Order: C-alpha cells, then sequence, then structure tokens
C-alpha cells in the first residue's frame, strides 16, 4: 500500500519538480535526494508520476486526507497532480 511514499500522478514531462514539491510536500522532509518522476534517459521526461517519500508509512495514508483539505487546487502544466500511494508489491 503505502510505502513511505506518494505517487504524485499526473506529473507532466516538462513541469519543475521544484514547483511541485512543497505544493505536495508541507511535512515531507526532503529536497532533492527523493524527487524521482521515473525519468527517462533517451527523451529525459518525467515519466507522468513522482515518488514523494514520507516519514513514515503510516504518515502518507493520513497526509492523503490533510494535504489536500489545505491550499488551492494544484494545477501546473494543465495536470492536476493526482494523489495515489506507492503500491509495490
Amino acid at each position: 500500500g503505502h510505502m513511505d511514499t506518494i505517487i504524485l500522478r499526473n506529473l507532466n514531462p516538462h513541469s519543475t519538480m521544484d514547483s511541485i514539491l512543497g505544493a505536495l510536500a508541507p511535512y515531507a522532509v526532503l529536497s532533492s535526494s527523493n524527487v524521482r518522476v521515473i525519468k527517462d534517459k533517451q527523451t529525459q521526461l518525467n515519466r507522468g508520476f513522482a515518488f514523494i517519500q514520507l516519514s513514515t508509512i503510516v504518515e502518507a495514508a493520513q497526509l492523503l486526507q490533510i494535504l489536500q483539505a489545505l491550499h488551492p487546487p494544484l494545477t501546473i502544466d494543465g495536470k492536476t497532480i493526482n494523489v495515489e500511494f506507492a503500491k509495490g508489491s
């Protein structure tokens, strides 16, 4: 389920992770050493999903019912960031 990470889906191929970062990480204590939009190597684009790690596997589930209740609806490059969990087995 939560895996200490929230998948910022809809992550536009040219959105600046830096404007997305605080806009989806008021409590996740990150800057650079987590910021992985699964980005390519041939095209150097964001895949459409970023792995914002958390402070715990627990806080991830709770932040998903706090964050959107705060701040305006985030929309960069006309993509609403979706708020999915890092399901990996």
